[PDB]
């Protein structure tokens, strides 16, 4: 069996990428990326200018996940951008760059500037409008006016098809504003749900410590922690934005966490923590579980089972 | 060695009570409550009227926490007064008492009933602005007008000393929001963090069917999941809110997991999911293993640690 995806106008061996931030910073991490199994790969959220990041340690991960407060940090958006015009092999892979611009003019200046390559190239634009880390500046789609502003301004910027990281949200009433926001742009056409869960905090017993140094230890969870959240918002803006497909990311270490995802609604499984502790041969691992569990229920495609999560009565 | 605590006006044996929800429903549950190690007790959130609450399965249980979707289930107001007022043995322990009207004026109606009670028998209110199961009735505290609009209408109803129970939050900015709320009512003494962790899913891979009935699938995440939300949550209140007590709730299954809580700030350490699933002789267990953890550490008292996380530089 295999698997063939379609979709953005592109063709995917497998669902499988990294999650941005998660080894796609450099360009020896995107070309192992790119050598890897995976089916597609995203870079590393830049900003216009290159930053440093937050002081060290910024990432820590444990038994049930990981905490991080990685904060500005990448090589700026001319990096990437030369990434996608020159360097890449699309032979191989699709690529998505993604962009965290820390105020609306930011986006809009690098997005004006990505569309050419976007039209020569292909590259896909993943706008991260949930970054937990930056001291100052929350999560731009916890704030529905801000986020709306966010997407009329680079939608006329870029005119282009382009996706959305979002954060997890926990309540009914957001999910049906924030999809109701997503569903006013129709150039908007995935919706990668979810970001980390933001500023949770890990503390360690024996030293009587926070973990990592930034924001006074808080941090976004990664992980098995953050799973059945992940799961809600997948299937929440499935279920919601029915013109549009849904990227699922969190808590997938397994073929079978994988096969959730995808029975929630997801079409591109994007793994974060698992990769950045088992690194890039999870995908081989990711691939051969999910054809096993396919194969032991009859399911020839992913498109029997996406989104096919049944209800109780 | 001691684990005693005086707050409140009140002396309590040990940190440790139920969450509010788990064990406490019935008199035949507040009385094993009651007669358990627990320092004190909490009842189910009531309204004023009595409820069945969602149809069956409403609660599931894994390894790494719980699920739920109770929604309005209790024996009502009228109940719960009564076994304040006649019920209820105060020379074993305090009873906190838990409200969760579906409206502002409903809520008053019952502060304005547990009034008299409260001053005669020292029952503590437990305002519960947080559950995330009501269709049609988001978590109050995650809209801050609201939020105000409660607050004042039960203080100037009520005119005693309460406290809230919090929904978690997930961005600074809303922590710095929530808090400065509850910092205009002099008479909200204690804050209770966190609730479940709203709106979480499920699937199992077998079935590839959600656990619970109501809503979807969809419920309130609860157990090893949500300890470094419940952590955050803790701080980020203890911090901001210097004139009250911060009750810890969350993910709590080991003297360790209330050591974290309590030196995120906590006083009172709650536990729901843990007892759900292994019943109240929990509490023997989790006075011996914070004891321990105290004695191996050199700590005499609660008080020389609560609160006392280190950050890093
Ligand atoms: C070290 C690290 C850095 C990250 N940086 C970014 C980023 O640049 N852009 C972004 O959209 N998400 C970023 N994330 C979030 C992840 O893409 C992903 O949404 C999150 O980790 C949850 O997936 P997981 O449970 O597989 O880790 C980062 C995560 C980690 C652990
Ligand atoms: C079966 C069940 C019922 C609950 N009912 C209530 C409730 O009536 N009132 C309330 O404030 N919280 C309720 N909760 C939330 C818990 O009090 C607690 O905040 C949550 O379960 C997180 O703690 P934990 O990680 O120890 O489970 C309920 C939780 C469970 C599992
Ligand atoms: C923040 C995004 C940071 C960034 C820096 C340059 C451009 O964007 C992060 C994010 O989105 N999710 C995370 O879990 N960690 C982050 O630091
Ligand atoms: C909801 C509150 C239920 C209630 C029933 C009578 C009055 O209020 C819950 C809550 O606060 N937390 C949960 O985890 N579960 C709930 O269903
Ligand atoms: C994320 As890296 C460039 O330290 O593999
Ligand atoms: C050495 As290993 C844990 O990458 O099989």
């Amino acid at each position: 069996m295999c698997l063939k995806l379609n979709l953005l106008d592109h063709v995917f061996a497998n669902p499988f990428m990294n999650a941005a931030g998660v080894l796609c910073s450099t360009e020896e991490d995107l070309r192992c990326m790119t050598a890897s199994s995976s089916g597609a790969l995203v870079s590393k959220s830049c900003t216009s200018a290159p930053r440093d990041g937050n002081p060290e340690p910024r990432y820590m991960a444990f038994p049930l996940g990981s905490i991080n407060s990685m904060g500005l940090p990448n090589l700026g958006f001319d990096f990437y951008l030369k990434y996608a015009s020159d360097l890449h092999d699309y032979s191989k892979k699709p690529l998505f760059l993604s962009i965290s611009g820390l105020s609306v003019e930011e986006n809009v200046a690098m997005v004006r500037r990505l569309a050419p390559v976007a039209q020569e190239k292909g590259v896909l634009l993943e706008l991260n409008l949930s970054c937990p880390n930056v001291p100052g500046k929350p999560q731009v789609a916890y704030d529905f006016e801000a986020m709306r502003t966010y997407l009329q301004q680079v939608s006329l910027a870029y005119g282009l098809p382009f996706g959305v990281k979002m954060p997890p949200y926990f309540d009914i009433a957001h999910f049906d504003t924030a999809a109701a926001v997503l569903n006013e742009f129709p150039l908007v056409k995935f919706v990668t749900c979810v970001n980390s869960v933001g500023n949770g905090l890990v503390i360690d017993a024996e030293s009587e410590s926070v973990v990592i140094k930034p924001k006074q230890g808080f941090g976004g969870l990664g992980g098995k922690y953050i799973l059945p959240t992940a799961l809600a918002n997948v299937n929440a803006f499935y279920r919601r934005c029915p013109d549009k497909l849904v990227f699922g990311c969190g808590g997938v270490y397994s073929g079978e966490d994988a096969f959730l995802h995808i029975l929630a609604g997801a079409s591109m499984v994007q793994v974060g923590t698992a990769l950045q502790e088992e690194g890039p041969g999870i995908f081989t691992r990711l691939e051969d579980e999910l054809l096993e569990i396919m194969a032991r229920k009859g399911y020839r495609t992913l498109e029997e089972f996406r989104g096919r999560v049944k209800t109780i009565e």
